[PDB]
């Protein structure tokens, strides 16, 4: 995500995400600061185990697929999407 | 539990379990510990107690 202008306060001031953490910040700060290398990381998980995106976890998915380092900057978004991705559905791999 | 040997990491490593606080301890340093006087309850509560 590079060379732009990014409203902040639409995305928490919105209905469908049950989870807005943010790490080395607060979130009304966001629409006063400018950034440097940033990033979007994208996956589906399973609906018990979204507590294991942070810094500092452990289970199969901290452990074997997706790693937050311990000094981590930046905001965890999570919602449900039961209506978008339920039907049978099997294409979406998680390694054991 | 006694006179055995616990591998604890099947256990948070596996899927079931939608809640594993640990207290005194971390769960990454329990497969390098020895323990004393270990023991195991177990009942059923509601969903939200």
């Amino acid at each position: 995500i590079s060379n732009c202008v990014a409203d902040y306060s639409v995305l928490y001031n919105s209905a469908s995400f049950s989870t807005f953490k943010c790490y080395g910040v607060s979130p009304t700060k966001l629409n006063d600061l400018c950034f440097t290398n940033v990033y979007a990381d994208s996956f589906v998980i399973r609906g018990d185990e979204v507590r294991q995106i942070a810094p500092g976890q452990t289970g199969k998915i901290a452990d074997y697929n997706y790693k937050l380092p311990d000094d981590f900057t930046g905001c965890v978004i999570a919602w449900n999407s039961n209506n978008l991705d339920s039907k049978g559905n099997y294409n979406y791999l998680y390694r054991l």
